[PDB]
């Protein structure tokens, strides 16, 4: 191997530059199977990782994990073999009343609730997500006629307290979180997820292109969701190839 | 008669506009109503000059907002009071990477705040990012005009001095905090530096308000009127995708 | 035509001054030039108005600045370049304190950095502090005139709407950080909410510069102005020459 | 599952109190195997468990995957769970010189490099591990005569930046991380890691106890990435606190 | 004279001492010598008194901090120049856990910083946490001695009052920072509250200095607004 | 409860007869040096770092009161202080300057100072300036004047530590933490004229809650410069600012 998680060489991506990168290793090989030629690469820690084709062209399906820190590895070892356009597809709580489960949201950029953003770029520095790549998410989104809604997301590191949920061991949120959801709420944030701030930070600071899409799960106030959005960044990663 | 504090607007006054493109100078606004039909002048008080004008039939506002993010909230603000729900940024602007030269048009997806006033509106963790149906309305125009165009991140700064890292100054010196940080926001491939954009896509951003920004690139400090017309002629054309 | 890049003067125009009384609206610099010997209008840019007028034999500056940090720190910076030592800032202002009625006149010691300008010149653990012989000067003129006067401490706001905590806006949301400050700084015993002192005194303070501050109170939230505290900055810029 | 991510119910800790907590999901059965009546209970996303048994009690082996997202969730629910002690084994990177690949070092308290951490309490409360598990894992070492190391752990959000590592596709390091490694090397800092921080607070700051315990696998002082004592440790430790 | 600015101790006055006893109160280190052997008084200057003893043996030095982070920077730098390598705090404390009784005594692990002066030494981020052998032996002299003992996390604040939201003040106002503070700190298990430890401890656990920190509760906040001594002394015992 | 109406100062309002203004020097010795300069002093009590007397000046009652090194211990005694009834202090001391221009045996009357304390922030976020009282300033002013002290008004760095806050690097670690690394030069260059290590937690927590503070000091040393000062560094520039703080208290009675 070249790198030292994904135990992955550059000749195992065969030119690839673009990378669907899921959180869960299990939906690595249901994307790849929608591509043509759908090969397993490799296995590691939460690192799986298939090569297939699109439109005659590498594509490479790589798992990150949950949250910032094992994303960043992924990404950057990636970008050492290569891959400089980035489109992850995950799952989401929508926290708007109007979001319905099933929907579909392409982040335009995300609030940072993440630490590893920040080993990266200043917090002041947006989590922007790449311009073409959001384009070809919603064009995707329209092209398939998903109910798709547009905006900022809020990434946090913890998949309870930093979403402000109380149904937990301590029943306790600290207070910088506490009230926070009704805040993000009238601030128009759409939903809450664990990866973004760190992938489009990452990406914006050092000139890779990525994107975000997610398919709504819960509405913090079934199946044919997965399958929505996961066509929907195939196929946005045609246009992007 | 005046329904806002500042600018000196009545709700009657802006016959319904619900979209206003807002340069930083006064003295260019009659300019860019110029490009539309029925351009009447509607106030200027401050830094704030104001003029109504007719696109495809839709009333539009062309509004100043004068220099930096605190005079900018105070438009915006008492603008969005009046019924405006999707602002324009427009203006000229320098460059910070060498393969952006003058005469190129810069479209802003996001902001890196260097600034005080987005702060008033939402914390330092929340995006200073552009609403996407502006930006693409953007893009799409300076498209259709051949422009040169470079879409990507604008670092905004309450200063025009030290916060964009100059030293020919009075004092010849620059705080901790921005000392080396030119060359730190271009290595993450930040395009430019102007003084308004993460006050006004933060503000918008975080209250449902749509906002894009347009600049044409008079200027590169590590290297003037048609560049300019284009960036103003990409902006009207934009707002007419977006009314 | 200028030795600078916005102000559009050159160190001849200035004929030698070394102080500067800069209120914030331009319409206010031709008022306040009256007061003294000689007037005459210099230049007109952006909201950079500026005259120049004399006082005992000595040429005195007379600039507008416009509203906010940053268009003050353009004005202060350039007046600097061009031989301004001392910046006398008059201002009209809104109290906070119930005992603090319209009409009074305030002098600034120090301010509130609630603004981001100041960040650009000194951290902040900086006092956004006053010069002592300008705020005696200003103090010793507001009540060689029976002004009553109030010497304390400003809150200085990059915003005229959530920084002050006002909710009479079109979200009717004051973030997190604002929510609930107008009455702690009440408590703290700040006098008043401007906008520009922040940064003038920072970047004065900390680039040895003199800078001073006198308001009128013309409003009060908890419930021929200008003339005075105009007459006030005048008297006093007379004693800083 | 009682659950949402472990796929585990409190049946199937069998009354267990304590878990180990490595870091790869393919270690979880290699530790359980050191134990009695090993069970294998469940495996989603990089969430592996198994159950075990020692000295006649029950005790659950979960793979927390990297970084401290992935950890807070798991330590969560296994406290939903049941879990009131926690002994992270991992690996690591020495920042000393003169520390050893193979030596083990012990966690008295963490930098913290992370953001999870301050989901819990705010930088100003101490990434500190719980005393008693701290003690039966330098105690435990010492049984088995373990090169050991007690101290502080620098645990970063990321392996490279965070940590200081050039050798990147960029090759850069924000300044807040710009010659960060020589710092904490001058303030004794031990080692670097990517999940004690999230760990040690979230359990602090919640009533549960934690210990951390790694295996040193390169020497930063040398090189930034390389070309079983720290788990018989850390199981021996687990049997004291039992 | 003094070869250290403040303490007016010279490297001679320690006659080879490499730990130190650091009460806070300078009226208490004549108490605390007085447990050991041949108690000698050095100095007193500012809020630093110091005495000389022996134990077991071997020098010994008790030194008074003063109250707060900057006095104890100043004491524990000094006695550093001056060859001490362990330091040994022993104070009072409010605790503000109900179960924790009036004179039972707390052995801290590590604290919340709520003080300014350890940010001198290393950022926020980094632990105030305390050395593991200097902790142990606390624990174990706590054993010797015989005492109700608490081992935990302590907040450590820069002030008395509203660092410790106390609103028994002239102006009954606590900072947005502190108002609720003492609930949400209890809430996270913290023990009690004192304002030298996390001074203390970060810049020993930074700079290779190893310290402990034991105390004696005189006051539980759910309520209202000797072990200790016996146990520090025993517990330098351990470390010599 | 040994009749003392406050927790640490062992002081009862009866003890200051009236008194409502207080000089603060940092170190109890030096407290009967200055209640020495007035009538009738005579001591009240000594607990801790916290030694008081009471004089009179213009016969109306003053106190005098050690707050002990930093702004913790000072905290202590302003809190106290004013719980007694003091509404007005006035801080008195010795300190290294570090501009190249200010001289030893000159006199530096402080207009605020930046916060490198920690106290400071437990009574106003640190967007909060930490400025001293526009009476108290002004008669220090004039009471170097009628002394006749070669005078500097600015800006002080108050420090929570005396060595790495201060940027000394003659230590045990020889280690400045990066916030610090630098520090000196910059403060120089924006003008600070010395470093203290109280007067941030003062002049903030008296600005916020409605009290009178000045600070004035003595230089006895200078960063800038290789000689220094004698035996007595202090004795001569130190009875010089101990003079002007009495005389300005005069004013504020
Ligand atoms: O509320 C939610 C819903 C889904 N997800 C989430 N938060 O975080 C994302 C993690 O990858 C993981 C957390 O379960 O899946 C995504
Ligand atoms: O330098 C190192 C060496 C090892 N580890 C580390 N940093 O972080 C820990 C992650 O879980 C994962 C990173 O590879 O393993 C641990
Ligand atoms: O609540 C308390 C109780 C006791 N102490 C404290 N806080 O701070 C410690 C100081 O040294 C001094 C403060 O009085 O004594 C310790």
């Amino acid at each position: 191997s070249d790198v030292f998680h994904l135990g992955l060489t550059k000749n195992d991506l065969q030119g690839a530059q673009l990378a669907i990168v899921p959180g869960d290793p299990e939906r690595v090989e249901k994307i790849a199977a929608l591509m043509d030629k759908p090969v397993k690469l490799a296995s590691h820690r939460e690192f799986t990782s298939w090569r297939a084709e699109l439109d005659g062209k590498a594509v490479i399906v790589c798992s990150t994990g949950i949250g910032g820190p094992s994303t960043s590895i992924a990404v950057e070892e990636l970008a050492q073999l290569g891959i400089r356009t980035f489109l992850r597809i995950g799952t989401t709580g929508a926290i708007q009343p109007h979001i319905n489960v099933g929907d579909v949201l392409v982040t335009t950029a995300s609030v940072r609730l993440d630490g590893a953003s920040l080993h990266f770029a200043p917090m002041e520095f947006p989590a922007v997500a790449d311009f073409a790549c959001t384009t070809a998410l919603v064009e995707a989104a329209k092209s398939i006629g998903a109910t798709t809604h547009v905006g900022v997301t809020a990434s946090s590191d913890t998949f309870y307290p930093g979403q402000e949920r109380y149904d937990t061991y301590s029943g306790r949120v600290v207070r910088r979180f506490k009230g926070s959801m009704e805040e993000w709420q009238a601030m128009g944030v759409m939903n809450y997820e664990m990866e973004s701030a760190t992938l489009l930070t990452m990406c914006a600071s050092q000139g890779l292109r990525a994107g975000m899409v997610a398919g709504v799960i819960v509405n913090r106030t079934m199946k044919q969701t997965e399958s929505h959005a996961v066509k929907i960044v195939v196929e946005a990663a045609r246009r992007l190839l």
